[PDB]
């Protein structure tokens, strides 16, 4: 039974804040696609549905690619625009989703696959890579048709928010709203690509869990750097969730988004560093008041 | 048995409105290309120029259903490298794909190059020349190249020499060297066809008659809803407005009916109606909601 | 073995028509060439034999490079003059790579390659200028010849160009005809005035000149060949039953418009498929014995050509 | 034994007045950075500094301080000789300077420290991205990378962003985010090679007045002694080093320009001193500012 | 025993007419450096390098060589145009240095270097300004063995856009003023590095010489054009006399071609042509130049028998 | 007994048509240098008299050099300005060039003649080739060879093609008339440093070309148009000859064009066009270049077998 775009929507809501009217859109677009899966097409024509993110960096693009997985038990795979012989390399991007999804030809053609960081390759090499890309999203020794796949394709867009500007002539959103598939042309996307790429769901608004994320899990993340900073000279370095959460509100209160992330950190741990070769502590845990209120120092443990 | 040069501008009345005169020049091109093939000698190659949204793609794509000939596209921006060599005889292998692997079919194919106008400085200018002349073992010399572009600065350049509909008609091949292409390249493509900018019962044909129309393929995807979706005539004139007010022509159709039908297709499947109609207060105006008939 | 400058010549005009002169003088440049390498220059002097070519645009500038290449069974490649006006420093040698892509990377027979550069006229600094000439001399020291290791004193340099000036600056000295007689009395020093620095001048010691095409010339062009444009449109229209005759004042209008835009040959074509248009198009919605086409349907455009039932 | 923080922010006061702030952040930087070096890394921070400061606020100084207090190899270098494709062989040149101060020891030359003065004058681009290659590490991955720069402009955008709605650069400088240097003309990829960011206050009045006595190098103590060696006494009345300051400020020359005021003052002097029999000259405010009156002789 | 800067100038005013400020100031500069080179520095010492600035044929390079002279001190130029390479060439002005020293260590460090056209180094471009570092490690000072740190460095130069960037600030009269209120912050909006003007903190202007100033050039120096032909004239039994109608008809001459004094020797040449040229040919007492001579040059010198 | 300036371009005339103003600056020039010399200059200031040659390809730039040389029994050496840090090194191999065709005589190799050819080609690679101005000026000044360079007189010649550019766009008739008007500081906006025209204080102008002047080029030089159609005529077994008569109309025809030496390339090559177009296809001994080949270019060239 596929899931009304109401009850999509409804179990967005549980994963990610705000940007109402993106899962509004994706969730017409996912509903659309599987309707028409679970149909074979017609036995006439169909919109093949496919989807392009348009956000700022921890805006969600990728959380709300993954929870439409979960929300469908639909094997999920992700793959960076930056890191695409790679012709055959892309082709990887398959072998993957059937990883995930036991080798199984038809879950794996009931699959979505999320592309990142798209504006990256933005011909303005990268721009074969469109076309590579854009094989998949047509369809064509896994036997498995690229067609059946839902394509969700993310990215930044920085100078996009620019180039609309000086066509339409408020705010980022406002502005957004108005994207067209001409101001992507400008952008550097090649019209083929675009016109493969229908639907369009931009994002506003940052999401505090997706930047108290990008704290933690990524393999380089600011925690991950300090606590190796830290360890090196004796002490164990401990983040507090209250920690954390408190680190990714007042990154959205300056909208320096994941950028401005280092810049508190920094600030929260320098006077700590400076003083710390001069002490003979076990560790320091890094309270929220310390974050927040930068009034208290961070706890101390001898 | 081929169609006369009539009735395949006829039959492009149907999909594509206005540009006249591309259209008999399109008919006579694509006439004199397969009368020679079935035949056994010019090439009669063409080279489409027009702006973003005139209906360039459209008209490529109804010549082959016309005939029902194999039909496929390519952009020529994805061409511009040395490995691409290698994907410029990908355009063949997808021709034969979607025509089942059939050399002789497949000679008799269309193929439209879109954004020409975007590699004019030149690898790929000499390099997607070898096809047009003819080298699967299928030969390129006997399908038919349609080669696309709005050409931007091709509207100054003629100026600089006769001193947009007007200016167009008078272009000479030498006006295609100044602006970035190769003799070499330009000598391949004979016929040269112009689309002047689509206007309004242009947009309203294209949202209806085309056999993928957007309003066939809403009515078909609210079809298999139960619901009977109902597109009236003030709102597709409703629809062909906006696009032009953004300047984006045809490639703007799609982005406009998607917001309008938008949350309609979010709270259908809750509920259980007979038809929706949509109106032009709900195109325009977006302000009230399309009509609901239980 | 090498094909003698009368070979060389003999093929040119199975795939270039006319330029009797221009392709005599590649005959031998390009014979003298592969003669100087195939000897080993000298175990003693030797010309470099660099050519530069100077005809109208689709005069067959392109056209001559590539067959010369051909007919010797040795790697071409091409390369746009105006693309090249520090970095750029860095992609002259990029013509390098290019060449010995096509040559499967072998150093010896890419020495034995050919490069033209097009568009030449179009970096002559005269009246950006110090970027333009600074590709002059960028591009000069390939002429000369120096991770390829491949040396470019062996390979060959044709040098194409338009150069509109030029018909100009030799009149205001020869002066005391027409511009295949005047592009004839070129001089170095004429070359020195339109733009080009003498180091790169003396480097091409060899100038072939592409006279503009005569009305009569191009009148036999659609005509006397084997595959000539009113021989295939006979056949064309043979086909639907119809015959097609061209009258000799329609020729000439069509060799006439051709001159007008400078397309040489290669516009005869765009010229007559513009002129048979409307009649390809409602003939098979017709039953008439031959269509005239006279000079009032090509030039003037405005009648329609005869029709005879 | 590395120096700690306190210690290496201790050895700054002494060199360079000010800057508390800055200092703290060099300190620190500075520690992290050799304390990876000295511990083989391991993830692990480049710990790479971006100075921005006035011109004459001892950015400089600052940077060759650092190296003599851990008797490490130091080379310099202005951005503004590297805006050009040819100039990628002479990026490469920073580093056979380092190894030349460095008699060619590639342990210790990895340990050198590389200042390069005018970043904010190849903000748009070519060199942003070639210079980017050698703070990755090519090795260059050890050295110590320090990018000095007035940035005029960067007080402007840090402006128009900061505000709300409807105080001294001192404390917008502070705001500074590295998305303030994207609109700028800085590239993405470069500023986060930079993490550490130190800002530098405009030397007070105060400030340049001691620069012109404290130090064991100040201009007063180098004149004096030049003074003294023609058995003339130099003397520098307080209303004179204050009148010297403001004239520095008021060209914004910083310190840089303090040279230029003091010579231009006992030029006149100076020529016509070896003719003369007298005890000591005496520098008053009217010397400086009005430049009308001459110095006071005794005999 | 040291030169005074009295003396110094003094000396200056015998070889160089006008720019007397400029003169001022390379006596105090040049004084201040060997009075810290004969007490060894010390406590700090500042080097006392200076920068010329001023027109071509201004007499840039005439300063430098006459306070060689007047100090028995080694002397060499260099174009600063002339500067990777380039480096191990930089050097090279040092074995100039000494070989016109007679390879002497202590004689070189006392020795002064004379870069001509630094304004044309100026990168305002990346092997431009690399001279400005290269030639840098100089100033500082560092087979010979000899440091530079002893030696004088003076650099001269035009500056052409140095008088607009000026204006550009001093904003709220002639060159001469305007030059007056250079700053060593012009000087790096014009393509200077900072690093490098520090190490020129002595700056000395001249200004373009007038018809006045011109006629002495002619006359006064030791080494002026009309002493030179008096003499080549004189080894041929002919007395030259210049009257002083002709002289300012010289530097009006001068003055029209904006060559400067630079352009004194061509003009002087073109007048005295016709008359080197059959001059070994006669048997004359001396030969009297008018100014119709030279202005008109119509009438030929007249000859007195 | 030096020969009177008047006697000095007197058997100019035998050796070189035409350039009388050119002849007659040289000869005073060359007089003054050697009664300088055999005078000592002065016992207990002097023009070094050094000459700078500006005329087109084949003028007789060469030639009026190479005379000067006989006309006084002197040693002459030749040096390209092209062919020149180790070039450094290369430039004193000119003074030991001097010592050879001097018997290794010091006293008279500092009374000879050093002719640079082509100097308006190292004018600003840029740094490279300006450097040799100034390494190249080290022999103008003067300093185991042992030898001075002062006494030794310095003729540096050049085409410079943009230099009538430059003049007209500052006197703002014919370019012999903007020739005269040439100056320094043309010289130094075309690309010669300040240092070095000021060690070229008389400035030689040629206009016309030398029909004998060019027929040596088609001949002497080492690759001599002729001497590479031999050889390439050589490796067709056949053997080219270019006769006197031949020679001299091609010289002709390349006046009358004002092309200059440039233009004796394409007389050469439209005269032997033909003959190696149907050569390859022939089995001869030698083709036999006439006369009536080159002006007529009616008749073909000899043929024997
Ligand atoms: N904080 C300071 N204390 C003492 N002297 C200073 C200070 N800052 C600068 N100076 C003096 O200024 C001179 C040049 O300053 P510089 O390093 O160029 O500053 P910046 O890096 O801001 O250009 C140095 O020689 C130094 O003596």
């Amino acid at each position: 039974a596929l899931p009304t775009p109401h009850e999509i929507r409804n179990h967005l809501d549980d994963y990610v804040i705000g940007q109402e009217q993106a899962k509004k859109v994706l969730a017409v677009a996912v509903y659309n696609h599987y309707k028409r899966l679970r149909n074979g097409d017609t036995s006439v024509e169909l919109g093949k549905s496919n989807i392009l993110l348009i956000g700022p960096t921890g805006s969600g693009k990728t959380l709300l690619a993954e929870t439409l997985a979960r929300l469908l038990d639909v094997p999920f795979t992700m793959a960076d625009a930056t890191t695409l012989y790679v012709g055959e390399d892309v082709e990887n991007i398959i072998q993957k989703l059937l990883q995930k999804c036991d080798y199984d030809v038809q879950k794996a053609q009931r699959g979505i696959v999320y592309i990142d960081e798209i504006d990256k390759i933005s011909r303005k090499s990268g721009e074969g890579v469109q076309q590579a890309l854009l094989k998949l999203i047509e369809g064509t020794f896994l036997q498995v048709d690229t067609s059946k796949i839902l394509f969700i394709c993310g990215g930044a867009f920085a100078g996009l928010d620019k180039v609309i500007s000086h066509r339409v002539e408020a705010s980022e959103g406002e502005l957004l709203a108005q994207v067209e598939p001409e101001d992507l042309i400008k952008f550097g996307l090649i019209p083929e690509f675009i016109g493969r790429l229908p639907v369009v769901a931009t994002l506003n608004e940052l999401s505090e869990e997706a930047l108290i994320q990008i704290l933690k899990e990524p393999k380089n993340a600011l925690t991950k750097q300090y606590q190796a900073l830290f360890n090196l000279e004796g002490v164990d370095l401990e983040f507090r969730d209250e920690a954390l959460d408190a680190i990714a509100k007042k990154a959205m209160a300056r909208k320096t988004g994941a950028r401005g992330l280092r810049s508190i950190v920094e600030a929260a741990l320098l006077d700590t560093m400076y003083d710390l070769p001069s002490m003979e502590d076990v560790e320091k845990v890094v309270i929220d008041e310390s974050v927040i209120d930068g009034q208290s120092e961070p706890l101390l443990i001898y």
